């Protein structure tokens, strides 16, 4: 077990563009798109739908189709540096409230 990385440097840059991250998938049969995945800062490992970020190194799998990328990478990995320029503090929150929240119900 790795803790996230919480800097503002990418843990893996050759990870850093979309397009690198692009390649990693190939034909991709899971139930959560490539591209948006892609977009939230994931690549591929090539093991079921294991996806890592490239920046806190923050790893996910077992996809639902109800899962949203930038909603599970802010949910499991808050302090990332990465998530937080892309979507903002307002939206990081949102999202742990919404899921703290759940809970209850
Ligand atoms: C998309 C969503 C993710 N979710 C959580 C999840 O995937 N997390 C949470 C946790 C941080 C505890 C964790 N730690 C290890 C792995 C494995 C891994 C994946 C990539 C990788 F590069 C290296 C290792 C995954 C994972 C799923 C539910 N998870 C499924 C796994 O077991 C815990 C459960 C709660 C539902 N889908
Ligand atoms: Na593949
Ligand atoms: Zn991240």
């Amino acid at each position: 077990m790795n803790f996230p990385n919480s800097t503002n440097l990418p843990r893996n840059p050759s990870m850093a563009d979309y397009e690198a991250r692009i390649f990693t998938f190939g034909t991709w049969i899971y139930s959560v798109n490539k591209e948006q995945l892609a977009r939230a800062g994931f690549y591929a490992l090539g093991e079921g739908d294991k996806v890592k970020c490239f920046h806190c190194g923050g790893g996910l799998t077992d996809w639902k189709p109800s899962e949203d990328p930038w909603e599970q990478h802010a949910k499991w990995y808050p302090g990332c540096k990465y998530l937080l320029e892309q979507k903002g503090q307002e939206y990081i929150n949102n999202i742990h409230l919404t899921h703290s929240l759940e809970e209850c119900l």
